[PDB]
RNA sequence: GCAUAAAGAUGAGACGCGUUUUAGAGCUAGAAAUAGCAAGUUAAAAUAAGGCUAGUCCGUUAUCAACUUGAAAAAGUGGCACCGAGUCGGUGCUU
DNA sequence: TTGTACTGTAGCGTCTCATCTTTA
DNA sequence: TACAGTACAA
């Protein structure tokens, strides 16, 4: 009567079986609803539920993010604009008119065509002169001429638009920096600091490190080159830690007037040479150094002396790519005249049209002229160009992600300084609009909502709209950078109401260190029994050693305090080298709000709301103290809150936890002692500390993935129990993959799976005990069932069937049960030293074997009924229970079901196709036809919907009935829940059967002709949906064939294997047999199943191995899901798609409940 | 609990490309189908259609068999034993 | 004039910062 | 892998 259920989660499946006592599968006539005549169907409880997998909200997140950056750059674009409108008003009104328009086909506009000028000759002549936006970029740089305001316009909207990285966050200027040589410079401000000033010859600087990677192996040697030496590591001759300081920490190299520890940074020398900037330059000329080398590494050489060296470098790309072009046409038509069509004209191909009009990229357009660049003569030059990727090069490239802000920010300003003389207005916002350039909100402030985003945080002082210039007065950047915190750090498990302290707080460390000290017990000669260190002696532990040094050693104890009477406070020994007092440390008095120090310094990391949280304790500290204090930065928080630490006392011995950690006495507690006692009360207040299934599902933390499969296992658990009629089973067996983002999900799908099932099914309990454990839910490992498998030939092959996960979750539930009642004192080890566990595991299996070997070679019998000794009931019999588990495994009929689920996700593919005179293509835009501005393509079906209704068919407008599926967009899903029937009549059918539209999402099943099943993937396109039983006989000798060698058991028993694989070689034409018969009968490909047949009769005479192998890889013909292309031993032979739905519309429909016994057969043939 | 690993999540702020349509007067010999030659590097705009609480916000993750109630949330709906097994069949009790 | 049947298409490279988490 | 685009076939 009572029974067990058996379950294998994976990402992908979730196999189900249900058991008796005798491990047989249970069938029951199930009811059958729907308007077929078939009314009831028997069926075994046994299955698998199939879904596509659970994905990371990753790519989501990643085009939101690119979704709110072309949101904010359009407004970058449309302050710009706004500042200019009242002079553009002045002077050809219409140009944001037509800059907006400029996508629109000729016949769109309501203004003319051409778009700057607005006119033909004024447009060429423009063309003709700036034949790059780059050269009026530095034409407006650098000429001192009144220009066009729209050209200033088209330059300034380029920078703000196109505006480079902020990752060098220095006021970083290049005009400073633009020539290659800076050691005169250097050594001149160094000899006038040194006053040595020795004989010195010049040499260029920069690009000598350029050459490699940057270290000190080239340049020491190049710098007392450059330098004639007196010192190796401080000449200040180009060394590097002035163009950039060590990644480890390290103390002046021949200091200039501090010691201090220099580091790489861009965040801290304006604040951490205080040696002269608090108190008074080399490193003037030190980062002089470090600006020249990125930024020649990104400039080519300028020879002459311009404000835009940026723009300069792209109209000196431009120009070389010019006389190339120029020079390799003239070649190719002096030498090979007949490739100067495919070269220059045929845009397919790779060559300079395909490069410039084709879609081909600078390294294939490089990879196809190399040949012909090489088997000329004369090009030269041309081939050294290829060789540095500098050879007909463009002006917006991939690599130019290399470019500040601070570069654009500079040619911005020159542009605005030359011309705010002749318009007024320029001047009087200039500084407007390099904020317009020059801002960011900050990565701690988010999306500025307004109380409508699930992702914002951010409060507001004041309810203005946000611009760039009002950000600083209508954000409150303080309690916003605070929230950006307080969101992520989670509270502590035990007590969910108070947020964490962080890591380095004082009082964590006090605890960490207490407590790993507390059973810190000493055996010496002064006693006969062991004690654990007492309160005193962990006092004078902590005061001597962890209040001085963060290393520990506990034998002062013996060999001072005795004859005289993974631990650290590191906090403390930092606090002590600042404010460098004892006292103030040691003073508990005040210890809250030097954890608010720490808590400061842990929130915040940009120095000024640093500053500002010290406001508050400007009257306990002098100003350099907080300028040490700023400097300081603490990362990582505790586990455990504060009343936890300090907010409770024990009723019984008085003490708060930490005085039990500073002082317990002897018989030490520690902090997990401590709190899992009740008679000292802690338990009770965390238990009184502590409501659905989808939010335990997510704050049991981890990625959305694991929510289909844990999900799907408790839905599958429900509507199992209420198969049984409501009888809750006695077990239930978990597969837990304990000895790769499928295993490790994997094992997130089965850590909860205990718990939720637990808490699930023990729900009534009693006044004398608090839960009454009725459904004991057994973990089992992996290594189990899968030794459980190669140990008495029950072998799977994941290449035949889906039979396979169900198989996995019976052999589950047969070993878990048959274990726990031969061992069951050893329930609280499964229900919910390494090699120990180990040879423990290894040696638990062995009472299934009626021969049990040792390591020794040697032979032990055990008998064939097993029994629990602790009382007399057969666990498990030897004989019965084999012919029982292959009778299981042989059986044909097992419940597969696919989910089906409606599509969510992207509207369609995402490149945008060219235009066409088609129908197919989705339009862009509302008001944008793709027949003239093209589209996208691949639409994604939602769901398909099956209709009936009449269509106005025949040049004879007249209505015929028809029926058919139809295709719901994602686009359209929306639309058409609106409103069906409106929607339909638009996509021109007329008399809309409502009540029989059928929503028919991805995966629906259709049953045809001789059990034929079709799976629905879309409106158009059909899977295979059935499952080749094959017998138990054919799979093991596919498994001992196809892993022939490799198996690597013990030699007689392989050789054994070896003859009888060999003896039984008639099963690879049985094999053929089944999967010629069941494809004929089920997959319907002629051609593919005679070429297999085929394929099969020329290789007859291969070994077994080669000859099992593809017969594995044929199994790929008849696999349920979508057709693939695999592959015999030579032929690759290419799927029979299921390319229209006709076929389906006079089907049997089936719903398939999730355990796929309940089900609602509708016959469509009844229909319209 | 801490130290020593690794693998993975969730969120925010930025950048550079790419695609699309238009603008960058093509010339000559010609009924031309055309053929020769010249030119090519850049810009604007869009970058899920869109939505309304109109924010420098939101729009691709998760959830979803059918049927009966329920705006929704949700709740509810399907007898058993035995002999067999080509995707489940048959026999026998029961209302 | 419209159903099969075959080869072909399919947005991606980072960077700065936060916190977590399970399994060894 | 599910559409799409050419190119047979009615």
């Amino acid at each position: 009567k009572k029974y067990s259920i058996g379950l294998d989660i994976g990402t992908n499946s979730v196999g189900w079986a249900v058991i008796t006592d005798e491990y047989k599968v249970p069938s029951k006539k199930f009811k059958v609803l729907g308007n077929t005549d078939r009314h009831s169907i028997k069926k075994n409880l046994i299955g698998a539920l199939l879904f596509d997998s659970g994905e990371t909200a990753e790519r989501t997140r990643l085009k939101r993010t690119a979704r709110r950056r072309y949101t904010r750059r359009k407004n970058r674009i449309c302050y710009l604009q706004e500042i200019f409108s009242n002079e553009m008003a002045k002077v050809d009104d219409s140009f944001f008119h037509r800059l907006e328009e400029s996508f629109l086909v000729e016949e769109d506009k309501k203004h003319e065509r051409h778009p700057i000028f607005g006119n033909i000759v004024d447009e060429v002549a423009y063309h003709e002169k700036y034949p790059t936006i780059y050269h009026l970029r530095k034409k407006l740089v650098d000429s001192t001429d009144k220009a066009d305001l729209r050209l200033i316009y088209l330059a300034l909207a380029h920078m703000i638009k196109f505006r480079g990285h902020f990752l060098i966050e220095g006021d970083l200027n290049p005009d400073n920096s633009d020539v290659d040589k800076l050691f005169i410079q250097l050594v001149q401000t160094y000899n006038q600091l040194f006053e040595e000033n020795p004989i010195n010859a010049s040499g260029v600087d920069a690009k000598a490190i350029l050459s490699a990677r940057l270290s000190k192996s080239r340049r020491l040697e190049n710098l007392i080159a450059q330098l004639p030496g007196e010192k190796k590591n401080g000449l200040f001759g180009n060394l590097i830690a002035l163009s950039l300081g060590l990644t480890p920490n390290f103390k002046s190299n021949f200091d200039l007037a501090e010691d201090a520890k220099l580091q790489l940074s861009k965040d801290t020398y304006d604040d951490d040479l205080d040696n002269l900037l608090a108190q008074i330059d080399l490193f003037l000329a030190a980062k002089n150094l470090s600006d020249a080398i990125l930024l020649s590494d990104i400039l080519r050489v300028n020879t002459e002396i311009t404000k835009a060296p940026l723009s300069a470098s792209m109209i000196k790309r431009y120009d070389e790519h010019h006389q190339d072009l120029t020079l390799l046409k003239a070649l190719v038509r002096q030498q090979l005249p007949e490739k100067y069509k495919e070269i220059f004209f045929d845009q397919s191909k790779n060559g300079y049209a395909g490069y410039i009009d084709g879609g081909a990229s600078q390294e294939e357009f490089y990879k196809f002229i190399k040949p012909i660049l090489e088997k000329m003569d004369g090009t030269e030059e041309l081939l050294v160009k290829l060789n540095r990727e500098d050879l007909l090069r463009k002006q917006r490239t991939f690599d130019n992600g290399s470019i500040p802000h601070q570069i654009h920010l500079g040619e911005l300003h020159a542009i605005l300084r030359r011309q705010e003389d002749f318009y007024p207005f320029l001047k009087d916002n200039r500084e407007k609009i390099e904020k317009i350039l020059t801002f960011r909100i900050p990565y701690y402030v988010g999306p500025l909502a307004r109380g409508n985003s699930r992702f914002a945080w951010m409060t507001r002082k004041s309810e203005e709209t946000i611009t760039p210039w009002n950000f600083e007065e209508v954000v409150d950047k303080g309690a916003s950078a605070q929230s950006f915190i307080e969101r992520m750090t989670n509270f502590d498990k035990n007590l969910p109401n108070e947020k964490v302290l962080p890591k380095h707080s004082l009082l964590y460390e006090y605890f960490t260190v207490y407590n790993e000290l507390t059973k810190v017990k000493y055996v010496t000669e002064g006693m006969r029994k062991p004690a654990f260190l007492s309160g005193e002696q962990k006092k004078a532990i902590v005061d001597l050693l962890f209040k001085t040094n963060r290393k520990v050693t506990v034998k002062q104890l013996k060999e001072d305090y005795f004859k005289k009477i993974n631990a650290s406070l590191g906090t403390y020994h930092d606090l002590l080298k600042i404010i460098k007092d004892k006292d103030f440390l040691d003073n508990e008095e005040n210890e809250d709000i030097l954890e608010d120090i720490v808590l400061t310094l842990t929130l915040f990391e940009d120095r000024e709301m640093i500053e500002e949280r010290l406001k508050t304790y400007a009257h306990l500290f002098d100003d350099k103290v907080m300028k040490q204090l700023k400097r300081r930065r603490y990362t990582g928080w505790g586990r455990l809150s504060r009343k936890l630490i300090n907010g409770i006392r024990d009723k019984q011995s008085g003490k708060t936890i930490l005085d039990f950690l500073k002082s317990d006495g002897f018989a030490n507690r520690n902090f997990m002692q401590l709190i899992h006692d009740d008679s000292l009360t802690f338990k009770e207040d965390i238990q009184k500390a502590q409501d659905s299934l989808h939010e335990h599902i997510a704050n049991l933390a981890g990625s959305p993935a694991i929510k289909k499969g844990i999900l799907q296992t408790v839905k599958v658990v429900d509507e199992l129990v209420k198969v049984m009629g409501r009888h809750k089973p006695e077990n239930i067996v978990i597969e837990m993959a304990r000895e790769k983002r499928q295993l490790v999900e994997t094992r997130q799908i089965t850590k909860h799976v205990a718990q939720i099932l637990d808490s699930r099914m023990n729900t009534k309990y009693d006044e004398n005990d608090k839960l009454i454990r009725e459904v004991k839910v057994i973990t089992l490992k992996s290594k189990l069932v899968s030794d459980f498998r190669k140990d008495f030939q029950f072998y799977k092959v994941r290449e035949i069937n889906n039979y396979h996960h169900a198989h996995d979750a019976y052999l589950n539930a047969v070993v878990g049960t048959a274990l726990i009642k031969k061992y069951p004192k050893l329930e609280s080890e499964f229900v919910y030293k390494a090699t120990a566990k180990y040879f423990f595991y290894s040696n638990i299996m062995n009472f299934f074997k009626t021969e049990i070997t040792l390591a020794n070679g040697e032979i032990r019998k055990r008998p064939l009924i097993e029994t629990n000794g602790e009382t007399g009931e057969i666990v498990w019999d030897k004989g019965r229970d084999f012919a029982t588990v292959r009778k299981v495994l042989s059986m044909p009929q097992v419940n597969i079901v696919k989910k089906t689920e409606v599509q969510t996700g992207g509207f369609s593919k995402e490149s945008i196709r060219p235009k066409r005179n088609s129908d197919k293509l989705i339009a862009r835009k509302k008001d944008w036809d793709p027949k003239k501005y093209g589209g996208f393509l691949w639409p994604t079906v939602a769901y398909s919907v099956l209709v009936v209704a009449k269509v106005e068919k025949g040049k004879s407008k007249k209505l015929k009935s028809v029926k058919e599926l139809l295709g719901i967009t994602i686009m359209e899903r929306s639309s058409f829940e609106k409103n069906p029937i409106d929607f339909l009549e638009a996509k021109g059918y007329k008399e809309v059967k409502k009540d029989l539209i059928i929503k028919l999402p991805k995966y629906s099943l259709f049953e045809l002709e001789n059990g034929r099943k079709r799976m629905l993937a879309s409106a158009k396109q059909l899977q295979k949906g059935n499952e080749l039983a094959l017998p138990s006989k054919y799979v093991n000798f596919l498994y001992l064939a196809s892993h022939y060698e490799k198996l690597k058991g013990s030699p007689e028993d392989n050789e054994q294997k070896q003859l009888f694989v060999e003896q039984h070689k008639h099963y690879l034409d049985e094999i053929i047999e089944q999967i010629s018969e069941f494809s004929k009968r089920v997959i319907l490909a002629d051609a593919n199943l005679d070429k297999v047949l085929s394929a099969y009769n020329k290789h007859r005479d291969k070994p077994i191995r080669e000859q099992a192998e593809n017969i594995i890889h044929l199994f790929t013909l008849t696999r349920l899901g979508a057709p693939r292309a695999f592959k015999y031993f030579d032929t690759t032979i290419d799927p029979k798609q299921y390319r229209s739905t006709k076929e389906v519309l006079d089907a049997t429909l089936i719903h398939q409940s999730i355990t796929g016994l309940y089900e609602t057969r509708i016959d469509l043939s009844q229909l319209g």
